[PDB]
């Protein structure tokens, strides 16, 4: 796949004191009546959900095998009385009674900068497996609830890619005349401020809970989220916080319900017209009513003066065609099924997902970002020509068509049979998504640039790899024979007709985002 093995590089602890520096500021906010306004509607939806406790039983099943006092995951699963004993410990000692984390450093795997430069790795923060697992216990039925029901349409985790596609393109389908922008918060884990997490504490407590579940989500928030100390590996000081933690159950919720808060609020103080907004994370999509192109652009800089009371990295673009904004590095770009019917779907840059691919040839990883990302990006023309291609020639080689593999869904843990792939992406994106073609020169550039950048052999290689891999895969037929027929009749001459799956016929895939949760389906 890759050649330029340079270019290829992966963070380490060295790099933290950089990200420490980026990380540390003071946080000053200010509320309106916006603000409160936003709140006491929520809070009105908040309190409509009855949310119930986990068994110590139920919160152990949701216990990666891989997962990080005396136990492990495993020992956690199966149910072994040393883990359910010392879990009950903190459980009990959590209803009686600052808390403890562990601070570590990410390794992932990115590519040079445009124009030079390596990113900083980022900062995990996480309890030990005991705290974990009390988190799922108390919490896990709430971040599995609330968003949807305080966010309705905006919060994004409960979309498959396909899903996210069309709501994008008829929201923005909708209005007389749209502008849109994407905005995302700098470091938003380091800007969410103790109120926001009592605050979030308080939409937790409006819901129709279970006696101990408040009193429990009461002693997480004020032990464990409002902030605590910060333990390294080794076993030394390295600090407190007093903000978003990102290696626990709720961070991926409170910033979702947070950062949805604040812009949310921040629309109303821009005077901004029928805002719609999408969020997930700290990354926030914005289309509503244009007012005129300098209106707009003026009225954007009041939404990032709110904001900011309530900061941006980059300054915000207007923007007046779809596929010009880009969230989640994705981006909306188009192109033709079977019958020349024009098809969304969402496709990013692929230098990420084919640098992290190069890495996972190399070193086999505990999460296979290929898998993940054929997956998400079924319907881009990078995932099927190279991915697809690449990775099933492995699998043919050391014949493990057959194996499941554990693949990582908005920070959720999943075991995925590849030779299922089929199925699922006709229900994740549709049966277009094996007859897409023409898809935007710019789409195409990015690719075929990509390609050099990185120095992977061109397009026109991988269709011929791709024509032996399909033909191997047709001869040990069933499920190869069919990722054969439906993966790749776009790398033959003469297509075949590509009738619905039977077997195609996945809805905990997407119903929350459990990023630097614990959290195994
Ligand atoms: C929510 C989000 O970030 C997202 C939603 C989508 F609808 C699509 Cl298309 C892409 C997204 N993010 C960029 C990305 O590369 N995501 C992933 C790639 C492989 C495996 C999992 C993810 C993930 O976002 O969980």
């Amino acid at each position: 796949l890759l050649r330029h093995h340079n270019m290829v590089y992966a963070t380490t602890s060295r790099s933290a004191g950089l990200r420490q520096k980026k990380v540390t500021f003071d946080r000053l906010q200010v509320l309106d009546d916006h603000y409160r306004d936003v709140l006491k509607e929520m809070k009105a939806k908040a309190s409509t959900v009855k949310a119930k406790l986990l068994s110590v039983e139920e919160a152990c099943k949701l216990t990666p095998p891989h997962s990080a006092f005396g136990y492990g995951a495993k020992d956690v699963r199966n149910l072994s009385s040393k883990a359910v004993n010392h879990i009950h410990s903190v459980w009990k000692d959590l209803l009686e009674d600052p808390i403890d984390t562990t601070i570590m450093a990410k390794n992932e795997v990115f590519c040079v900068q445009p124009e030079g430069g390596r990113k900083p790795a980022r900062l995990i923060v996480f309890p030990d497996l005991g705290v974990r697992v009390c988190e799922k216990m108390a919490l896990y039925d709430v971040v599995s609830t609330l968003p949807q029901v305080v966010m309705g349409s905006s919060y994004g985790f409960q979309y498959s890619p396909g899903q996210r596609v069309e709501f994008l393109v008829n929201t923005w389908k909708s209005k007389k005349n749209p502008m849109g922008f994407s905005y995302d918060t700098r470091c938003f884990d380091s800007t969410v401020t103790e109120n926001d997490i009592r605050v979030e504490e308080s939409i937790y407590q409006c819901c129709d809970l279970a006696p101990e579940a408040r009193q429990a989500i009461k002693s997480l928030t004020e032990r464990l989220y409002i902030g605590g100390p910060l333990t390294n590996s080794k076993g030394q000081n390295c600090g407190y916080r007093r903000c978003r933690a990102s290696g626990v159950l709720t961070t991926s919720c409170g910033n979702t319900l947070t950062c949805y808060l604040k812009a949310s609020a921040a629309c109303r103080a821009a005077k901004l017209q029928d805002c719609t907004m999408l969020v997930n994370g700290d990354d926030l999509v914005v289309i509503c009513e244009s007012a005129g192109t300098q209106e707009d652009a003026a009225s954007l800089r009041v939404f990032t003066e709110a904001m900011t009371r309530y900061p941006p990295g980059d300054p915000p673009q207007p923007e007046y065609d779809l596929e010009l904004i880009t969230s989640c590095s994705s981006n909306v770009s188009v192109a033709h099924d079977a019958s020349g019917k024009r098809v969304y779907y969402l496709t990013r840059d692929p230098t990420t997902p084919l640098a992290r691919a190069a890495w996972e040839t190399a070193r086999h990883t505990p999460v296979n970002s290929w898998l993940g990302n054929i997956i998400m990006y079924a319907p881009t023309l990078w995932a099927r020509m190279i991915l697809m291609t690449h990775f099933f020639s492995i699998l043919l080689a050391q014949e493990q068509l057959e194996k499941a593999l554990d693949c990582q869904i908005y920070g959720a843990c999943y075991s995925i049979e590849p030779l299922d792939l089929p199925q699922i992406i006709e229900r994740l994106h549709g049966l277009s998504a094996f007859s897409l073609h023409s898809y935007s020169p710019g789409e195409i550039n990015r690719v075929a640039s990509c390609l050099r950048k990185l120095g992977v052999p061109p397009l026109r290689v991988w269709r011929h790899r791709a024509r032996s891999v399909r033909a191997r895969l047709l001869s040990q037929g069933g499920r190869a024979a069919t990722c054969g027929k439906y993966l790749f009749n776009w790398a033959v001459k003469t297509k075949l007709k590509l009738t619905p799956i039977p077997a195609a016929s996945l809805s905990g895939w997407f119903v929350a985002g459990y990023s630097g949760g614990d959290i195994y389906h």
